[PDB]
C-alpha cells in the first residue's frame, strides 16, 4: 500500500480544537491555522519501514519507524513521547503514543491511503478528533 510520495493537504477539520485540547498557547493556535502554515508531507515507504517528513513555514519534523517497532517521537504540540505503529487494514495504520515526561491528554494518529487516491490522516487528543486530507504531487 505505497504511502510513498509527496502529499498536498486539501482539507482539515477540528485542528484548532485539538490544539486547544492539548493546551497550545492561543497565539500559536492562531498562527497554526493560517493558510501559510499548511503542512507538506513526504512519505517514503519500504516494507514495515517508514519515513515521514512534515514541513511548515520554518519547521520540519522527520520520523523513522518500523511497524511493530516502538520508537521515540513528538506529539502534535511537540512533547517527547514513545510511539508504536500497527496495521489496521492493508491501507491503514494507527499509532499510539506514550508521553515520556509529565502527563496530559491521550494522543494518537492514523494514516489511510484510500482507493480514490487520497491520503486521510486523523489525530486524536482525548475526546477530540482532527481529520486532514492530502493529495499527491
Ligand atoms: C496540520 C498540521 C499543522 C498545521 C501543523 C502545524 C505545525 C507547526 N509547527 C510544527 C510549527 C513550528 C514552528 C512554527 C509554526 C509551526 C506550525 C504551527 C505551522
Amino acid at each position: 500500500p505505497n504511502f510513498s510520495g509527496n502529499w498536498k493537504i486539501i482539507r482539515s477539520e477540528n485542528f484548532e480544537e485539538l490544539l486547544k485540547v492539548l493546551g497550545v498557547n492561543v497565539m500559536l493556535r492562531k498562527i497554526a491555522v493560517a493558510a501559510a502554515s499548511k503542512p507538506a508531507v513526504e512519505i517514503k515507504q519500504e516494507g514495515d519501514t517508514f519515513y515521514i517528513k512534515t514541513s511548515t513555514t520554518v519547521w520540519t519534523t522527520e520520523i523513522n519507524f518500523k511497524v511493530g517497532e516502538e520508537f521515540e517521537e513528538q506529539t502534535v504540540d511537540g512533547r517527547p513521547c514513545k510511539s508504536l505503529v500497527k496495521w489496521e487494514s492493508e491501507n491503514k495504520m494507527v499509532c499510539e503514543q506514550k508521553l515520556l515526561k509529565g502527563e496530559g491528554p491521550k494522543t494518537s494518529w492514523t494514516l489511510e491511503l484510500t482507493n480514490d487516491g487520497e491520503l486521510i490522516e486523523t489525530m486524536t487528543a482525548d475526546d477530540v478528533v482532527c481529520t486532514k486530507v492530502y493529495v499527491r504531487e
